[PDB]
């Protein structure tokens, strides 16, 4: 009942996006599948699990309408490996015929009724330039520390205030808040919700074309407990369930006046961190020793090596000697899309403030809170 | 010991010696790189169970003497330093290292407790670094993978006059390479087995257009040193030889064919990766040679089925033959030729692949096959 024809690249691009974030999974077989729907004008490619859904619609010559359920990872891997010709697709009983140039395929099909029905639209709360979203999330997500660790509730907080968006991501060592200006598709609206880095970042990492990223949480009176978040892009559209966990109240953590402040060249600092960090322990510390006109960046191993570098800086205040985890600090410096950096600390046991200095519930546009280490 | 020299000259010569070194093996002293200064200048020296590396470079030797610092640590520092001259002097039990605004204080290990690097055998002959690098990458694939089967883990290296012949094999593929050589040596007839892991790596570290000296010896006592020297401009390494018997491989290769074929290489690699996406477990890919057209095909109990028809030249009775996807593909990459030649006998016996667009005559003196400088022999599969 289903027959379509489109360009290989378009079909490859559409599937990969629906079959990356959420699939790549064998948990329940009846759900490794991706749904192909042959609407009168285009092909829609659908997919989800129990929480995060994804949908892609692309141009097609659908000769016969209908739908079909085929292996997720497989189709992706196939469409990318196929020739740069058009591809023809026919469903024959419960097998799918797929021809692209001189290559034939036959894939086992799954029953179209077993597949869950996707989530809908939480009404458009507003939109913003995809480049901005790409940056915002890209910055903040550096701080929701999650690598080889168990995924403790790992989320980027998203707050809407009239037309002011605030993105906050933290673990417990670092806190990254970013502010954002918004074409808010509703009157002044207030919304503070939590949605896990995992997916959110990817929708943004898509690195969408233009000013078309479209945040769907509803225009209502706060989006309800229907834990949904829609991202809509140029044809690409994905929902994701939002966590029930509560974010810290970050405004608290941020100081107004800080006992001491200085500024230095980002590039140069990142090169010297990695320089002296080479000798840093498994208890990774790096010692910054602030004085007028200069900082003595040093680190050491309690056994095997010692390192130090004098760097120029514009310091001002009562000298501070303080240490950081070289990786969380360098994450910060990188996070700042700035040539130079503002440092705002209070005590060698109180958070230090990383702000971008591109000279010539938040404070400036990008703010980055870093916990110190002791001795 | 005190000396000065440029960051890059130091970095390059330390990371060359320290790459083969282990971060923390059984004996601590083996993790370290030996730094010696004399009339010649600074010398980077590293030893191992099986490889010894040594690099000589110019430095201003302010004070002769040797020292023992962590091999991998010194490599990491000298790479990260700002591009300014580096200063080193040994303070009692520690090394001070000064480059611009950065200063380092590394700890030493006891220097008397470092062995003397095994001595280089006489030069057996020499060949451009480039060929050496290609010939190994070519043959190294076929090397029997990490197993309790040593005979297969080696790369065989045999010298016949002005000809060198390189071989490797797991019991499923066999790769032979033939080179033109400059043996500064007379009769020169020898055969040796060296570990593929180490050889490949030592030949990966060979580029730029220069030459490379192979040192096993020259007399009847050739390769009998238990070592292989490979050296050039200041850089000198030896690798332990492998005491195992290599297979009598020349016998293994067919001399004539029931069926030959040729086809486009990049075209064939690409189509292989396509159909095998659907193959059982990367287990097999079925080729169906007819005249003019070969049907590449793959399947899986119930995962999917695939088919490509590729433009082949053929001569002989339409053979149908299964190969392993990966082994097949390695073989193809292993020829750096634009096209490929196929030699077959039965669906259950070896296929012989060689580069096509290559008019080198491996010259004589003392339906068919043919002469090539490189062959890759693949066993087939079924079910």
């Amino acid at each position: 009942d289903l027959t379509f024809r489109l360009l290989r690249e378009s079909f490859a691009d559409a599937v990969s996006w629906v079959a990356k974030n959420l699939p790549a999974r064998p948990a329940v077989p009846v759900l490794s599948g991706v749904l192909l729907t042959g609407s009168d004008n285009g092909l829609t490619i659908s997919g989800f699990d129990y929480e995060v859904s994804a949908e892609a619609q692309v141009g097609a010559e659908i000769v016969s309408p209908g739908s079909v359920l085929v292996s997720g990872r497989l189709l992706s891997d196939i469409t990318r490996a196929l020739p740069n010709k058009p591809v023809d697709v026919h469903v024959e009983g419960n097998r799918v015929a797929l021809t692209c140039g001189n290559a034939r395929f036959s894939l086992p099909t799954m029953p179209v009724e077993d597949y869950p029905t996707l989530p809908t639209l939480p009404e458009e709360t507003g939109l913003l330039p995809a480049e901005l979203f790409a940056e915002a999330i890209s910055q903040v997500a550096i701080a929701a520390g999650r690598d080889d660790t168990l995924p403790m509730l790992t989320g980027i907080r998203v707050e809407i205030l009239g037309e002011t968006v605030v993105l906050a991501a933290t673990d417990r060592f670092r806190l990254a808040v970013r502010e954002l200006k918004w074409s808010a598709s509703s009157p002044d609206i207030e919304a503070a919700v939590l949605v896990p880095a995992k997916t959110l970042a990817e929708a943004a990492k898509a690195g969408i074309g233009g000013s078309d990223v479209r945040l769907s949480l509803g225009t209502g009176p706060g989006v309800g407990k229907d834990g949904l978040l829609g991202i809509s892009g140029n044809g690409k559209r994905s929902t994701t369930r939002l966590l029930d966990a509560e974010f810290p109240k970050f405004r608290q953590l941020l100081p107004t006046e800080h006992t001491a402040v200085a500024t230095m060249d980002v590039a140069e600092l990142i090169e010297a961190i990695k320089l002296v960090a080479l000798v840093a322990d498994r208890g990774a510390q790096v010692r910054m020793e602030f004085a007028d006109g200069s900082v003595r960046l040093s680190a050491g191993a309690d056994d095997v090596g010692r390192a130090e570098e004098d760097l120029v800086v514009d310091y001002a205040g009562e000298p501070l000697t303080i240490a950081f985890n070289p990786t969380y600090l360098t994450d910060g410096l990188s996070s700042l899309r700035s040539e130079r950096v503002s440092f705002g600390f209070t005590t060698a046991g109180k958070p230090a403030l990383l702000r971008p200095v591109s000279g010539d519930a938040v404070s400036t546009d990008y703010v980055y809170l870093l916990m110190p280490v002791r001795l």
